[PDB]
């Protein structure tokens, strides 16, 4: 597999026998500012959060949180997933996207003596 | 100032003339599993998120997200704030706490004599 | 991608999400002296040039124009494309081919609002 | 002879006993977007290839072809030619020009 | 080829003219705790050994045997095999897998002229 | 291309427009001790030469020739070859095998506008 993008964005890939549950923390991002796309065995994520606005009377004295907004990731899945039958959920800034496996190896397996 | 605690939890301190706005990303943490306590000129927040549950049929293959649950911080504010008149907002795993500065903490402008 | 072609290659690869396009210059080559072959995600091109000759009566000052009696290209496309839906156009010594993406690279991603 | 201009435009000057046939590959340029001028013993070829414009949905991922539009040359012929009795041919982006010697 | 998994599990790949015999040591593993899944030109083994049970009076003073239970591998076969017509044997903690080669994988003989 | 094997066995690949004549010095190898097998776009030849026997009165004092007998080379040709129409020649310890290219001989044709 290969990951590509820009911006701090940890992701967790949970493979299954019928899907590949993927988790990714996206705090501060609205529900609509997420353009999610996918096809075959590759995932295309798009996201963006508004900048840290401050009033003229306010002032930033110490902040370790990044500031860049445009952030995305492009993962190349090993097998194909049914994008048409896929779903996703975004709660508490946590994007949980399900990728049902497509014409995957049936992995029927072999009988062992 | 001095920050102390455990885990991963970036925080941004936005000082103001009448209040101290603070931002902290708490993704995957339930709104109820957040203990907000403070008094005088010190802040302490304790948060915890449920473990990444996976079905027995599932299996993790690649996850960069940390796993430790119990995480908190202990910020030592420079001046005094009005905790009784404070507020907090937890949206998209983004805790926005407002700490109005105390009346005695504001710069007593005696002007020229 | 990887491309080896002995003939001069002033070539382009114009990726279109609805359908991929490709533009290269073969001035002086006839429409019949071109063999277009494509399948899956690979392109095979075979053309000619007929190198210039100098008459004994003529006193050719020089010949800056370079050409190979037999030119060729072998491009490995990144994604699949419909060989049957491909459309070749050879005008002004320029072969402008449009190889639609396999299934028009329509893709499919969740909205999550 | 002397060649002067801009861009990439190989030219082949085929001299003869009664004419000076010249060849020049001009792919992508239209037959009308070629201003051919000549007089005495000097040549001037002014051309321009349309830009590699793409639709808003399209995108360029790999193209070694140049991008400049306006291109021309200025060949100083050795002897005099009959510009009034000159002609040219533009087929397959190949501008085949003939100049009967004076 | 590439092998990937976790734990201790030596494997030996025995190529043949009509099959790809593979050997694998799974000591201490029951016959039922082995899900052997093969399709096309790949292999996977889902194994797990029970924990070393000890009586309350017993104590472990020296053991070089690993402790982790979850163990598996992912072998990438060079050619394709007929998994539907494949077999395997597991005797004395030795997994003997029989992988008949596919019709397209068999190499044709050439007589030396 | 990719060469793989064991021992010392220089090989020279002579590609052609209709075949890929290959040369390989196999001194001391009998004509019968040559296993020629190929299919698609790959070649494998297993050769072996008996050890230099010596009489009890003889003695080896200096020999830079290797000793291992089983030697072979598995080459992955860049294109497909018609193994059914292959030929081989072994003269002066030089195995010359002419393999007619299958893809090159078959060729392809598509309409262009």
């Amino acid at each position: 597999i290969q990951i590509s993008g820009k911006g701090f964005m940890p992701i967790s890939i949970i493979e299954g026998d019928q899907h590949i549950k993927v988790i990714a923390w996206l705090p501060g991002v609205n529900k609509e500012d997420i353009i999610l796309n996918a096809v075959g065995d590759t995932l295309e994520i798009r996201a963006k959060r508004s900048p840290l606005m401050i009033t003229e009377s306010e002032r930033i004295i110490y902040s370790e949180i990044p500031e860049e907004e445009e952030i995305y990731r492009t993962i190349k899945l090993p097998a194909t997933v049914k994008e048409e039958n896929a779903s996703a959920k975004f709660e508490n800034g946590v994007l949980s996207v399900i990728l049902p496996k497509a014409e995957s190896s049936i992995k029927k397996g072999i009988n062992i003596e």
